[PDB]
């Protein structure tokens, strides 16, 4: 039924011809009205010359004779009768050659594409601002993917659709142009998408189905011998009655649906998910536009695939900050130092609380819960567990505990350590929420029928809390035992799903460390060394370790050439004069022949009375990726050290007039005087505040990724407009354009809560250009109304108005941004983190901002 | 020849011991003296018996070690009179070499006792040359030099450098206050014989203390049957000549430093010397003579990476020649080589470009006249038929009977034939070439040497520079592509060898290049592009470039991967839309297992219609080193352009607030004004009026150079005062500090003809930092004076301890970083320079001065 039945859609014509005659074999039941109804019936036996012009029946003749039919598919060719272009696309299974013929309507594309580069030329601005995004963001990616899809198709309510570990789908992003129902985040069973279709969507990239309802064409064979002859790849296949129901039910009638998929991990090709569009009316779209989609498919998940490697770089950038970390409590003494110093064991792991229990003393700091409550978690510990020196419950409740019931919400999250009999370490983190919007029946790990589960659902989970992962608790594990070697097996259990007994054994995260004499002789040589090198601590002591130990000729480890040893060699004295670790590249070759490239960080060594009385150095074995990085991100920045001077040094020279007039408003403010220039202080202090809390910002990126702060406090909107309306009086007056105040007394002296200073500065510069764009002699209206507090705000100002490549720069449609446009996509993006939008309207003679802010009264 | 010398430097002592039983064989006749002076130093005595037990020690295990020089300078005290000594120990053949020096008591203790402590003494210097920014060998040999000489402390110090005839230039120099300079001056290559240019590879630093001193003799043992070889010891005395060659010099302490760079064949190369010059008798303790040996390893690793600096502007000259030539391959004819915007002068490096077509004259510089380009022509094809080319430096050299009365315009030409007498002429002007060559002449035993080393001069006749290897193959290149559009060996003469006419044979410069029609296919495949990919044109024309020709699979050029074949048709498809050569990185397999590496360039093929009709790609072979520097470029300028944008972004949003202080400012105006209120009116004007001027600059560099334009106006002392001193008084009353005026009345009441900006901007910082530095409680005292030009000094007193020596000498320009408070402190400097003044610091107990001076006009 999925894979063979010999009914197609009725919007094209289908021909499968032998391999060598070249004769019609199979014809589809309406091809004889599609393409002979203005002559040789087709039937079997009938070639495929007769029905075609001389031109296309040697393009078709040409395009069999070729090798790969896959590049030249869409073979535009005329009817023997007049005109009826038609589209030829060809494809070849065993013993087989299938032709799909689609009728070319004229008004769309005629001729613009024969072929597969001129079918790809179609995508690319869709490729090109893909391209163009900055990497590091996922979901960006998703939206800008699914929003280029929807704009391009002319479809609705595209959406793309991600596979889980469990086959269970889950809806990632989604785009509609009227207000219908948003499917977003929802969730779907692993059974909705059968693994036939699964297996399917290899192949056939790009699915279509046009008309639910529309009448299925027969396609009879011949009775002599092949008898087999399938309809999977051909683009003209009946979609299962199943999926037809389930379709029918989504109140929707035409699909266009495709995979991506990602070509990574050790072929090996892996469905990532599709990319779905569905519309509630019948649609068509030439093959051209479906072979430009399954192209942008393909970006899509090249540019996936190479996000997931930035991702895993992160991890193993941790990794090295908490071995970096590690080594730096290796450095100190005693168990109050972890907690002493700066970074403390609350750095070592992401967590909420840390408590370190020392000879009936407790050192707590942090969300954590109450002494006698951990004197009651200790005193369980070591009544019911004597077989492991640690656990990582992420859930209290769901292990035994009679008092986790009355610990409370910010704890339950739970990594221990026993240092020694009693002395022990935890870690606590609160609690995370979660929860599942279910689109329809739970799959829970066939002539079924539809079932109109795309309602409703509710999940939700409780204090588990996040898991603990595993890095975490070998960097556990490597304090437990530095701590352990500095006081002069370690099988410790994990309650993860609330299945008691899991044991696993961690291993050490200690970085290979080596250190010297003030004078040059080896002294410290840990185990990780020697099993990085091949040597031995015995073998490698009391020897100088620049010349005897590292050396180009006659040494235990041996130096590329002598660039590598005057760099040693400076790289030693500079750190026993600088101060902090310096990351230095160190290759070098070990005792069986086997070159090991690496980071070598250094540090001068301390006693008790201020000498230095030697050197601390350790490696950081990197990944070769991350090494060309750092190495290309060093040699890159030397180049720009002026920037941050420069930007400090005008911010000073800022600063100081800045408070020179805040001086002297100072003594005009301080004298008493009649109302109206008392007012007028006010207004001036007002935006003077204004110009300080801009001074103090320093990125852009923040307000552009729209994440800046936000400081909530009490205005009122009479003040404001005022202030804005006098930013720009001076502007007003200069072309002699009257501004107007249309708001009423109510609206005027509402109380209101919110960021008062950005809605001056955002309502200053939209009056600004406002006045800047009205010709002379000129009227701008502006008018506030009030509506959880709606603000409308009117800006009519006559005029032809500002100019539409302006209105493209500030939708953010226009990559060519000026610094007026600066301003208007600053504008624009703090409007949206202010829950509204900003919208420009034309008509005769006057030009109207329409600005929606979100404020609490 | 010098290791039959037996003769020592009298600062020290050597002894000599055998390699087996460790006795003494050779003891100098100063040993005697020097050591035991508070048993007899004969042959086979104890060395043990010769200094203290502890002392004694080190010794023992020094020549017990493997690689000895790990550990050379030693601190050893002699048995009864405990004087230290350094012990320098090596190994010659069936002996070790024992050198002591006394140890002055500049520093008797501590200091340095192995080769690592001692190269700390030169981390000042590898700092300073390691960040010094590449691209230019004078800035570093200027700053070895400068280094050396503060390390050191001789006299002199010169890097003498040898050129390929081994004959010396003095390329930099930095000598004390007086003396003679030397820089520029030439010397034969007779002045270093060969033997120490040998020896020095092997000894890398020479120290002569004395020329003119009481030697010792070795005294050798007579039992020995092999001459005790002293040339690696360090108290080894010089050469009679070269003691009167430093005599003639007038110098007599010496210390010099061979540079040994590692040239590829890797092999050893002396690339010069840093000879350091006194004189009077001078002496340097090991230690510091062991890390100038460091500094000069480190100056000659840097010393050999301006020079594969120096291979990368060749291949990319190569390459933009490549691409020049690509660009005239699609061109209509003649007359738009010449017309067009890229012209045959942007080719080679010449001074004028001439073109002779159909007996017309096509000129683009300085060039002879018409009529002498006709006779150039005329005598050129009546004397060169054998030749489709030639390249003559001089033209009066070369044989031209006429060259005299073109005189200095040109001197040398390079000219080609496209036709019989169709022909391309570069002409290039005569320069000048002096060398100082001081000393004597240099020109390819018991000799003394010269007494004089007079500077005279050396100058070559009318002379241009000559035409290099790749230019005359950027010539031929254009040669064969105009003689292939013309239809629709060659034995090139270079006259440059001074042996007459040498005929050379030179190969074409032109790139890989294909092409497709607008539909896909193969159109265009040149031989170069089948040399490279091993293809022939005839199996690779009329196939689908993308799929058939590249492709993953069953194709002629396999791609690596799938996103291979994504990104040529990303690019293959936006070269038609964008039309701009746009480089990209590419990367296929040959036939047979070549991962060839290269990038792509493609342009769209639009003809005079106005209608595409395919694509038109070449590739350009880069080298992985030149690939990354471009990459590494290309991510620079993305940050450039961002910071820049971030930048623009404040000023508007600083300006628009400042538009509503100021029209606050006018409605306050507007409205009633008290007395005192309007002095406060005019100073809050003052103040936002300079926060207005400093916003509004651009470019700091305009300030920093000296460009800025100064407003000039009329003011008064008394209002700057008030304005600046405004712009304070919070951080006083934070501090608690007293700011006091002793200024008479006229200078207030007195008229002052300049700018009142920089003044109070420079007024403002200087008190704000002199509160920010007094404690609390204290008091800061202005006093200015004016006399009648009107010259005003300005004196600001404020109590406490004083600004950091540091800081001053930030403001004075000796630092990297400057700081804030440095840098401000410079820019205050500067501005007070452009009124011909200076910042002066003076410190006394509990108070510290700033002195301000400058000069004014006044009525
Ligand atoms: C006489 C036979 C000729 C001669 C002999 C000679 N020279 C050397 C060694 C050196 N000559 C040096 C020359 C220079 N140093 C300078 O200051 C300048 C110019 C400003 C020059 C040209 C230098 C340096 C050396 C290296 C040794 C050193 O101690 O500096 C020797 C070898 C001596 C030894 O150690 O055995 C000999 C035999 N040089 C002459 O120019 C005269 C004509
Ligand atoms: C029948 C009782 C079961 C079933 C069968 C079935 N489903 C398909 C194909 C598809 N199912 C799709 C599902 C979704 N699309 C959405 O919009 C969402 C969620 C938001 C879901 C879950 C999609 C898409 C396809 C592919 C369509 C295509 O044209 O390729 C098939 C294969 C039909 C075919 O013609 O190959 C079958 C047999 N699906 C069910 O949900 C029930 C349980």
């Amino acid at each position: 039924h999925i894979q063979k039945g010999k009914l197609i859609q009725p919007f094209g014509c289908l021909l499968a011809l032998d391999e060598k005659t070249f004769k019609v074999i199979a014809y589809s039941e309406n091809a004889s009205e599609l393409l002979t109804m203005a002559h040789p019936v087709l039937g079997i036996g009938t070639d495929i010359r007769s029905l075609f012009t001389a031109p296309s029946a040697s393009a078709l003749q040409k395009a069999l004779g070729f090798g790969d039919v896959s590049l030249l598919n869409p073979i535009l060719v005329h009817c023997r009768t007049s005109a009826k272009p038609f589209y030829a696309i060809i494809h070849r299974v065993t013993g087989s050659i299938i032709i799909d013929f689609e009728p070319v309507k004229p008004y769309e594309v005629p001729m613009t594409a024969a072929g597969a580069l001129q079918s790809y030329k179609l995508a690319a601005k869709a490729i090109t601002r893909l391209q163009s995004l900055p990497s590091g963001s996922m979901e960006r990616l998703c939206d800008t993917m699914v929003q280029e899809v929807f704009e391009l198709t002319g479809y609705d309510r595209v959406m793309a659709y991600k596979f889980h570990e469990d086959d269970h789908g889950e809806v990632v992003s989604e785009v509609t142009k009227p207000g219908l129902e948003p499917y977003l985040g929802l969730h779907y069973p692993a059974t909705d998408i059968p693994q036939a279709a699964r297996f399917l969507f290899m192949k056939n990239k790009v699915r279509m189905i046009v008309d639910c309802n529309a009448k299925h064409a027969r396609v009879l064979q011949d009775e002599k011998l092949s008898f087999d002859l399938t309809l999977c790849g051909s683009t003209l296949r009946a979609p299962h009655s199943c999926h037809l129901q389930y379709m029918a039910n989504m109140d929707s009638i035409a699909s266009l649906v495709m995979a991506v998929v990602v070509n990574e991990e050790d072929k090996r090709k892996r469905l990532w998910g599709l990319v779905v569009c569905h519309n509630t009316t019948p649609r068509f779209v030439p093959f051209p536009l479906r072979y430009a989609c399954e192209f942008l498919a393909q970006v899509f998940a090249i540019h996936v695939n190479k996000e997931v490697e930035l991702d895993n770089q992160m991890v193993e950038k941790n990794i090295l900050r908490t071995q970096t970390l590690l080594c730096d409590m290796l450095m100190r003494d005693a168990p109050l130092g972890i907690v002493s110093q700066s970074p403390n064991i609350m750095d070592l792991v992401k967590c909420d609380g840390a408590a370190l229990l020392y000879k009936d003393k407790i050192w707590k700091l942090g969300t954590t819960p109450s002494e006698f409550h951990l004197q009651e978690i200790a005193s369980w510990l070591c009544e019911y567990h004597m077989d492991s020196t640690g656990l990582s419950t992420d859930s209290l409740h769901d292990a035994g505990f009679p008092r986790a019931l009355s610990l409370g919400d910010s704890v339950c999250g739970m990594a221990a350590v026993r240092i020694s009999s009693k002395d022990m370490i935890f870690w606590f983190r609160s609690h995370t929420a979660g929860e599942v919007r279910w689109g329809g029946a739970k799959h829970d790990p066939r002539r079924m029928h539809p079932r109109s589960s795309f309602k409703a659902f509710l999940e939700v989970v409780k204090t588990r809390s996040l898991p603990w992962k595993d890095y975490e608790m070998d960097a556990i594990h490597s304090l437990q035992l530095i701590l352990r070697n500095a006081f002069k097996m370690d099988k410790f259990t994990r309650i993860e799903g609330d299945y008691k007994a899991i044991i696993q054994n961690p291993n050490p995260l200690i970085p290979p460390i080596f250190g010297t004499d003030e004078f040059g002789w080896c002294t410290e040589w840990n185990p990780a060394m020697s099993k990085l090198t091949g040597l031995k601590r015995e073998e490698v002591i009391d020897k100088m370790l620049l010349g005897e130990v590292f050396g180009t000729q006659k040494s235990c480890c041996r130096l590329k050439n002598q660039e590598a040893f005057v760099n040693l060699g400076i790289v030693l004295n500079n750190a026993v004069t600088s101060q902090d670790p310096e990351k230095v590249s160190f290759a070098f070759f070990t005792r069986g022949g086997k070159y090991v490239e690496c980071l070598l960080c250094v540090s001068k060594k301390l006693d008790r009375e201020g000498v230095v009385t030697g050197v601390f150095c350790f490696l950081q074995l990197a990944s070769h990726e991350l090494q060309q990085a750092l190495h290309v991100q060093r040699l890159a920045e030397r180049t720009a050290v002026k920037r941050l001077k420069a930007l400090a040094y005008i911010k000073r020279q800022i600063r100081n007039p800045l408070s020179g007039i805040m001086f002297t408003r100072k003594m005009i403010e301080g004298t008493e005087l009649g109302p109206e220039q008392r007012r007028i202080l006010q207004t001036s202090a007002l935006c003077q505040k204004q110009l300080s809390k801009i001074l103090d910002d320093s990125d852009l990126e923040s307000i552009i990724e729209g994440c800046l702060d936000l400081e909530m406090k009490e205005f009122t909107l009479n003040e404001v407009l005022t202030a804005s309306t006098s930013q720009v009086m001076m502007k007003s007056n200069g072309k002699s354009v009257r501004i107007t105040n249309e708001t009423g007394e109510e609206v005027m002296s509402d109380t209101l809560y919110g960021d008062s200073i950005r809605l001056q500065q955002v309502l200053a510069d939209f009056m600004l250009m406002a006045v800047n764009f009205t010709p002379s002699g000129g009227q701008l209206t502006v008018s506030a109304s009030l509506r959880l507090a709606n603000l409308e705000i009117r800006l009519t100002h006559t005029g032809a108005g500002i100019p539409e490549f302006l209105l493209n720069q500030m939708f953010g449609t226009e990559e060519d941004v000026s610094e007026e446009g600066l301003s208007l996509m600053v504008s624009r993006k703090l409007v949206k983190l202010m829950n509204g939008d900003v919208q420009y309207l034309r008509q005769a003679g006057k030009s109207s901002f329409i600005i929606t802010a979100e404020l609490a009264a």
